[PDB]
């Protein structure tokens, strides 16, 4: 029932030249996609630029983060309203990144899902376990926490039209490897969560897989039937590699 | 000696219709400016358009922060390489409501003024005393202790090109105000200061208040000996308001 999502975070990542060649050859490279929706999130003062460039194709657009306020004196911050403005609809908050380097909370995080609901935009929650938290058997317990800092305080109805992309820290560039059958036992727990709140509400809740994917792994991940998608980092800087997991998405789902 | 520098620090204020509608109404307001720089700095994901927007005009684009990195996996942050690929020059940091909002310390400050020299922009350090700092007579050693972070790291050949602007932020929603002579008095102390280490470099130093200005107050100002110039707020934002005072600066100092 769930409609496939692939998205690339281009993180910290880059220019005009940059927009204008991976823009072009992502049009190129998913033409004749239909059956995975697709976005991108460059760094925010590429996104009008990349919107632009993105007609003709079904590329969608998004962003890395959000503050809290819609307008007023707050030298530096990211309005919701501006993003709407500009034309990003999925809004990444609470990457692992964010959380780490800039000491993001939870309740901060859940926040800025309120504020992005508010504007009719989608959020893209970010969730995912330490190291020293999956090695202590953690994950569920750290998953829970993250999701509830929304589940709670906002209600099941905050989920509607909503994004979740789980990322296994412990497993990314670390030297630890999680499989398939790992991914989907998470993204298992994370539905079944919402689904005790509610079961409609988790049932449409896109959630993505925010671990290591490359055309090795995409099949075989995208076969399960809890994994709704990608959010895809270092690949989304490549047209082709980019592509060669939309495809497998599509492919997967039928 | 000094060119004197008014730049419009819109805040989290701005949408395509009102950076075309602002940028617009500031083009022709400032059409017949000859003696006063003019920099605005829109909320990032306007930047490209105001650029475009501004072409043919002397007004020059700017950006409200910046972040440490140039590239790599730092999601939501803010590149200097990027700013200058989009046509910013001028860089606000430490910006009070950063220092406050967002504990931005001197030191990482200082850093993001050393990695704007590195790339050829020109920072715009925002430096001033709280309230109770005032209070306690303590404006000239929090102001020596903010200017120090790059002066005591990166020596007084940091300050060439660059400009200051001081905030009296004991003066904002305090119902209290500084007088010219109490903002002169400040920016004296500041070029006394830099001209310690380096006297020709202080001379050449571009020093502009950051207090509230406004068409009204902007004369008696801009009177000032060590006065070049004003880091404007909620007046930027309306091109006629704005237009007073960057002619204000201009007959000030003719």
């Amino acid at each position: 029932m769930r409609h496939p999502l692939v998205m690339g975070n281009w993180k910290l990542n880059g220019s005009r030249h940059m927009v204008h060649e991976l823009v072009s050859n992502l049009r190129k490279e998913l033409a004749g996609v239909a059956g995975c929706a697709v976005a991108i999130a460059p760094p925010e003062m590429y996104i009008d630029m990349a919107k632009r460039e993105a007609e003709g194709s079904h590329i969608m657009l998004g962003a890395q983060n959000v503050d809290l306020n819609l307008s007023g004196a707050f030298t530096g911050e990211t309005s919701a309203a501006m993003l709407k403005d500009i034309g990003a609809q999925y809004i990444i908050i609470g990457h692992s990144e964010r959380r780490t380097y800039h000491k993001e909370s939870d309740e901060l995080i859940a926040k800025k899902f309120a504020v992005l609901k508010e504007q009719g935009l989608t959020p893209v929650l970010c969730i995912g376990e330490t190291e020293a938290e999956n090695e202590a058997g953690k994950t569920e317990e750290v998953c829970a926490r993250q999701i509830d800092a929304v589940l709670k305080t906002q209600g099941a109805a905050a989920f509607e039209g909503a994004v979740i992309a789980y990322e296994p820290v412990w497993a990314i560039g670390t030297g630890k490897s999680a499989t398939p059958a790992q991914a989907q036992a998470v993204h298992k727990f994370i539905r079944d969560h919402i689904a005790k709140v509610d079961a409609n509400i988790a049932e449409q809740v896109i959630i993505q897989y925010g671990g290591s994917v490359n055309a090795s792994n995409a099949a075989e991940l995208f076969a399960q039937p809890d994994i709704d998608g990608a959010l895809v980092g270092g690949a989304s800087l490549k047209a082709d590699a980019f592509a060669v997991i939309v495809k497998a998405a599509e492919a997967a789902k039928q």
